[PDB]
């Protein structure tokens, strides 16, 4: 029913829908197997996660999930993104075909390689040594940033940069995940709690939150938020502050502390991604050139 783009159009037949993933505001993300995604190949086999509408679908929701189609198709392909395969659209449900990431999102992937802790029984010679060290954690917030660049010199704003919405590969590439959405900035519930606990709002910049004014810089604040993240191993930001009392904090110009065992040379980087000026932040080509800087003075 919708126009047919031959360019990303992809016989839905050629697809097995999979374990469900999850889901958002509108529409829901499945597993699915894919076969001949290269043209090349027409019997090759590859995983892929489709987005499609519910079975709760308002056009309002299929509106969105168009919108957020021909954004994907305009954005390009990059590294750090989750990129666009190919569309469901002629003779049947609408279906959004992305990039699969084996290891699911940066906040769990965190969360579920922090270090052995003070009751484990010493066995083997590596005890004390946990999955994560921190020249990889460094990888993973320049790799983000890189993605981020990207994404701006495609004017592409995400309005909700998290490690929730970064997704990692099976050889550990971050892939930033849902850039193109329409997030309904003009009716957020600033107290409202994900079924996860989040509360998103602890991401927004203050000109978002207050002003409802959204620009790359009000995603390199969230950024900063991204990096507190990652060096507390998938911390929950301004642990203990319930909303209210955030809207105060950040009035009075409040910060998160440096986490513990985080350099000074990052929890640096954190602050001046939090600068109340906008145009005291710095611009994301100067966070990958800042990491970069480290990476490599950390990768003998
Ligand atoms: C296609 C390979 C795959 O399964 N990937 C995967 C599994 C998951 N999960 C979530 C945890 C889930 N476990 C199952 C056991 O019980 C605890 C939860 C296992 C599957 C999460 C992901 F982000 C991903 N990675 C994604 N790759 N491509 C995606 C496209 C959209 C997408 O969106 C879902 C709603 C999502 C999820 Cl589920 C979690 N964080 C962020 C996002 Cl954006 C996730 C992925």
């Amino acid at each position: 029913d919708l126009p047919l783009d031959p360019l990303w159009e992809f016989p839905r037949d050629r697809l097995v829908l999979g374990k469900p993933l999850g889901e958002g505001c509108f529409g829901q993300v499945v597993r699915a197997e894919a076969f001949g995604m290269d043209p090349a190949r027409p019997d090759q086999a590859s995983t892929v996660a489709v987005k499609m509408l519910k079975d709760n679908a308002s056009d309002k929701d299929l509106a969105d999930l168009v919108s957020e189609m021909e954004v994907m198709k305009l954005i390009g392909r990059h590294k750090n993104i989750i990129n666009l395969l190919g569309v469901c659209t002629q003779e049947g449900p609408l279906y959004v075909i992305v990039e699969c990431a084996a290891k699911g999102n940066l906040r769990e992937f965190l969360r579920a390689r922090r270090p052995p802790g003070p009751d484990l029984s010493p066995d083997g010679p590596r005890s004390s040594e946990g999955p994560l060290s921190f020249p990889v954690l460094v990888s993973c917030a320049y790799q983000v940033a890189r993605g981020m660049q990207y994404l701006e010199s495609r004017k592409c704003i995400h309005r909700d940069l998290a490690a929730r919405n970064v997704l990692v590969t099976e050889d550990n590439v971050m892939k930033i995940a849902d850039f193109g959405l329409a997030r309904g900035v003009h009716h957020i519930d600033y107290y409202k709690k994900t079924s996860n606990g989040r509360l998103p709002v602890k991401w927004m910049a203050p000109e978002a939150l207050f002003d409802e004014v959204y620009t790359h810089q009000s995603d390199v604040w969230s950024f900063g938020i991204l990096l507190w993240e990652i060096f507390t191993l998938g911390g929950s930001p301004y642990p203990g502050i319930p909303v209210e009392e955030l809207f105060s904090l950040l009035r009075e110009g409040h910060r998160m502390d440096r986490p513990p065992h985080c350099p000074p040379e990052l929890y640096g980087l954190m602050r001046e991604c939090w600068h109340a000026a906008p145009s005291q932040r710095p611009t994301f080509k100067q966070l990958v050139e800042a990491l970069d800087k480290v990476l490599l003075a950390v990768s003998e």
